[PDB]
């Protein structure tokens, strides 16, 4: 609902629980309420709100959609990278790759995933309908 201050993309709400799991611990005192996640590949911003912006360099976690080179995480619960997904998609086809990597099968995404959401959105963005 809130728009990224850098790229204008609508972000999705994330709780302090999620933000604290992904930002460098030295920045925890700056986490004072909800943030919004910027999912745009080109934008340096990862979390933003009225008070504070955390860019890629302020996170301890690599955010898959923001990374140009491997490792490019997609599923954080099951430790699946873009490379694993496309390697397997070439061998077994995109649908059997999702099934074989285990991407999307976890439940702890609000903490493991920087977006605070299940990795389906990124899987779908990559052409792996789930
Ligand atoms: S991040 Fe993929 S199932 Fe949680
Ligand atoms: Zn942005």
């Amino acid at each position: 609902m809130m728009r990224c201050p850098e790229c204008s993309t609508e972000g999705w709400r994330v709780l302090p629980l999620t933000v604290g799991a992904h930002v460098k611990e030295g920045l925890w005192s700056k986490i004072k309420g909800d943030f919004y996640f910027c999912s745009l590949e080109s934008c340096e911003v990862v979390y933003f709100n009225e008070q504070t912006v955390f860019r890629k360099g302020e996170l301890k976690t690599r955010v898959g959609v923001k990374e140009r080179e491997e490792p490019k995480p997609v599923c954080y619960c099951n430790r699946v990278t873009e490379k694993m997904l496309l390697e397997a998609a070439e061998k077994f086809g995109k649908e059997k790759a999702v099934e074989i990597t285990g991407a999307g099968k976890g439940k702890w995404c609000v903490v493991t995933n920087p977006s605070g959401r299940c990795c389906h959105w990124h899987l779908e963005r990559l052409g792996f309908p789930v």
